């Protein structure tokens, strides 16, 4: 809901890999609606879950993400931050990642 706060957090925690909604590591697994839909995760609740726990080559960010090697070696994000990020991603995907 707070777009500017979500954008700021996204820019520092996510953008290097998901530049403008993309995926610089894994083609086909972007944050665009088409890929989110194909991968079964075009919802806020699914975006939150994958951000929290990770999946293959993406680290999880949740406080209770486990085991250690599947999660960020940087600081974990709080639930509220991951919720803001999931809402931001869903909103941006719905809008087509405006530039
Ligand atoms: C690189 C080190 C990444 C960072 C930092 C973040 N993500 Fe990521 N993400 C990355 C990869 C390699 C993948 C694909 C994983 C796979 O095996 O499928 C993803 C995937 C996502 C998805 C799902 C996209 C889809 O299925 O099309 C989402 C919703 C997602 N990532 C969100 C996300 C957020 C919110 C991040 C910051 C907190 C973030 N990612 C960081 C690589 C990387």
């Amino acid at each position: 809901l707070d777009i500017q706060r979500g954008a700021t957090l996204f820019n520092r925690a996510c953008a290097a890999c998901h530049d403008t909604g993309g995926n610089i590591i894994q083609p086909g697994a972007t944050l665009f609606t088409k890929d989110l839909e194909r991968n079964g995760v075009d919802t806020e609740e699914e975006i939150y879950r994958v951000t929290y726990f990770g999946k293959g080559r993406m680290p999880g960010f949740g406080e209770k993400c486990t085991p250690r090697g599947q999660c960020t070696f940087g600081p974990r994000l709080q639930d509220e931050e991951i919720k803001l990020l999931a809402e931001f991603v869903k909103f941006q995907a719905d809008q087509g990642w405006p530039t």
